[PDB]
């Protein structure tokens, strides 16, 4: 049961890539899906069973069909946990017709090895693991938030937090 959009206050409270936002237990997942049978399109928001597993259950039980290809993009407030990463990498291993890109606002909560191995496993199976930049936050603000046509005001330190998280992710996936 995915909702169409979230409240702007919720979006700013959960998608901040700052330090305080690491105390946020909730996890949110925006998604865009291109269904190519040769073509339909979907998009929506899941929240936390974590949000990744929710998307897998809904998508597998309600959308999936052979002779159909899927281009899926996730915008997650948290990087997937090792269990979710194993389940998603397993799912992709068994569904070659599904191509997944994961863009995350925050990495792991602490410097755990099994989180790094989860991300690396996701990448070995063909999933694109990336950090959310300003363009990604703006896109989410336009397409998954009741923005009331107000423009996206980024928070302080967004870009430097991106550069740090992207250097870290480069060190994880190399
Ligand atoms: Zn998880």
């Amino acid at each position: 049961n995915p909702m169409e959009a979230m409240d702007p206050h919720i979006f700013y409270f959960h998608f901040k890539n700052l330090r305080k936002a690491y105390g946020r237990n909730e996890s949110w997942l925006c998604f865009t899906m291109e269904v190519v049978k040769h073509v339909s399109w979907k998009r929506g928001v899941f929240r936390n069973r974590h949000a990744e597993r929710c998307f897998l259950s809904w998508f597998a039980d309600d959308i999936l069909s052979p002779n159909t290809n899927y281009e899926v993009t996730w915008y997650t407030s948290w990087s997937p946990c090792p269990e979710c990463a194993g389940e998603v990498a397993e799912f992709l291993a068994r569904h070659s017709n599904v191509n997944l890109t994961i863009k995350t606002a925050r990495l792991y909560y602490f410097d755990d090895t099994d989180y790094q191995e989860g991300l690396r496993s996701l990448s070995q199976e063909g999933a694109s693991v990336e950090i959310m930049g300003y363009k990604d936050f703006k896109y989410c603000w336009e397409n998954f938030v009741y923005n009331d046509d107000e423009p996206f005001k980024p928070w302080d330190g967004l870009d430097y937090n991106f550069l740090d998280l992207d250097s870290k992710l480069q060190e994880i996936l190399e």
